[PDB]
């Protein structure tokens, strides 16, 4: 990501990409979003906020009205709208704000009456893990064997992010689907459940969790879940398929670069801090640099597609490049997929061009798996 | 506000427009923002030379990604390319000159790969040639073979080809289960090419493609977009076959419309004039402008008699959303089952078309157009 889009603010900038990107798939269009962002200054966390709650206001108010015809597609869009307005107003909310996890249940409730008024067979879901329940969503139709995509996303993520992300196209190109909150994501640190030095269990516990049609079932990790999935992949063998936006093997390390007045800086690392259970982000830092293990890449055997942007940290690109010299080396079934400027897909997490990243790896996996 | 209300990314208006527009269409299909955004930060505002360069080699740029592609056989992706490369030249167009030799040269270029996106598609679009006085006028059409479908008829203005009628409402009318042509008449897209300008009254063209289509049947709707809204009154005020009227936004006063707006330094709308000049056929904007003025007949909206949508943006010229209101009011005298829909700013939707938010607009009228017609 390097020319903006319309704020000078480096992270709000990215924050409002990524929004744009999600109504290329559901919920609202670029005209309500440039709509919100014309009431918000530039690296204004505040106004960010208020904007993106009051535009959920109105969506809901629409619903009232459109109800007295049961326009039923309608709802379930005015629905997924509203929610994806919540979720960008807490990519911006302080943890400690009273708002924060009404808010927070605000958007889960909303989300539920889209899928309500929608075609989709989502249902909501809790995996035990640790005594407690992860959050999450699934889709799995009743009547076929359906090869399983499990959805993982990193430190900016809930359930309802790796919907858009990945779930609901994997369910469009006929998989069954799970998305679920390790601890550390989504609302997991509101119960105690905080990132963890190791995702193997968190993940080991959904596949005991799953009982699956078909042995085929791949993983997709994007962000800070590119690690996670590292971690799952390297020590857990029914996993079939290992897709990595971006595969991580060594956090410490990205860490470590990356981190050698911003409001929004200021709020997006205290949402951190809340993340992984500490007092600062800085804490949180080296609670990463002390225990993140580094992942034995040598013992992945899985089909692999590695996803990286143009506009991708170097560290990033770097490792996700030792990762391809490794498995092509050992004969792994590999392929790495980099997405350049032009091609509008060179944001973290392809952002900026969730369709394109939806068709390369459905491709992809349907060789995989089907063939 | 003219044609929108907030700025997205160029102080040329008339650019800021197309780009707005350009964005919309990737809700639908092919381009995302982040393909757009790129594709503009290579655009000098104002530069209608930088804007067809640009969007020319992102054309080159995404057909070579194409063939890099068929080495796999991924026809899911490989349509999906082929369409953005469509929109893209698409893009490109709507700022060249016709005097360029390369306009038609494109022109045919983004027809081809309109065709191959198509072919990779499940959708089952054909090209389709209407007759009309001596000559034939490019359409496209997608029809159950089966099925017999009620239709709908979509009409752009003085800025659209078969091509963007698609996006615009024809596709939609598939998805939910509407026979649907989309024609060029004299005037729009190639036609000027092969000597057909625009007409002074729409009715008889639109009238032919009636003739020569054979509805399964008889519910026929018929949609107008910008200059559309004034062709599809000309029709609907005496061709008795139309059931339902939908237009964005309804005109039954082009010269009117024409004085207000024109009671140098912006290369866009010069060259964007340079190309209505070609369209009416005359030898510049100016010798057009008149010909509306001295030959443009008021539509006797008086006469219309059917259920009609009028759709019409929060951020559109007070005298577009001015005669749609007269309409309004003349209809709802009459006992006629009309809606008006002001798309606020608020719902993203308040550009000219709503083309900032065309999925909104699609739910608005397919809901209508079931609830008239079942
Ligand atoms: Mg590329
Ligand atoms: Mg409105």
């Amino acid at each position: 990501q390097d020319y903006k889009i319309k704020f000078n603010n480096k992270d709000m900038d990215f924050c409002f990409n990524w929004m744009l990107g999600i109504g290329q798939i559901i919920g609202m269009s670029a005209g309500e979003l440039f709509y919100i962002a014309s009431g918000i200054r530039d690296g204004n966390p505040t106004d960010w906020c208020k904007r993106f709650n009051e535009h959920a206001d109105y969506l809901e108010d629409e619903v009232e009205r459109v109800k007295k015809v049961g326009y039923r597609d309608l709802i379930s869009h005015l629905y997924f709208s509203a929610c994806f307005s919540i979720r960008a107003a807490l990519q911006f909310t302080d943890p400690k704000d009273s708002e924060f996890m009404e808010n927070f249940r605000r958007m889960e409730k909303l989300f539920m009456l889209a899928v309500d008024n929608s075609k989709i067979p989502l249902k909501s879901i809790e995996v035990p893990f640790e005594g407690e329940l992860l959050p999450g969503y699934a889709i799995i139709s009743e009547d076929k064997a359906q090869d399983t995509l499990i959805v993982v996303g990193g430190g900016d993520t809930s359930r309802e992010d790796l919907f858009y992300m990945l779930g609901y196209s994997g369910w469009e190109h006929d998989y069954n689907v799970l998305m679920v909150d390790l601890p550390g994501q989504g609302k997991n640190p509101n119960q105690g459940l905080h990132f963890e030095v190791d995702a193997r269990a968190a993940i080991s516990a959904i596949l005991d969790w799953y009982q699956a049609p078909t042995e085929k079932i791949a993983i997709a990790g994007f962000s800070g879940g590119g690690y996670f999935t590292a971690q799952a992949v390297e020590k857990d063998k029914r996993i079939k398929a290992w897709i990595a936006s971006t595969p991580i093997y060594d956090v410490a390390e990205v860490f470590r670069i990356s981190f050698s007045v911003n409001k929004v800086a200021e709020v997006n690392l205290n949402k951190y801090a809340w993340q992984f259970g500490q007092v600062d982000f800085i804490t949180s830092v080296n609670e990463v640099l002390e225990q993140a293990q580094i992942v034995d890449y040598n013992k992945i055997d899985v089909p692999s597609l590695f996803l990286v942007g143009a506009g991708e940290d170097s560290e990033l690109m770097r490792q996700s490049q030792v990762l391809y010299d490794n498995f092509k080396q050992r004969g792994i079934d590999v392929t790495l997929r980099k997405f350049s400027s032009e091609s509008g897909a060179d944001a973290h997490c392809q952002v900026n061009n969730f369709r394109l990243m939806h068709y390369q790896v459905f491709e992809w996996l349907n060789h995989i798996f089907k063939k």
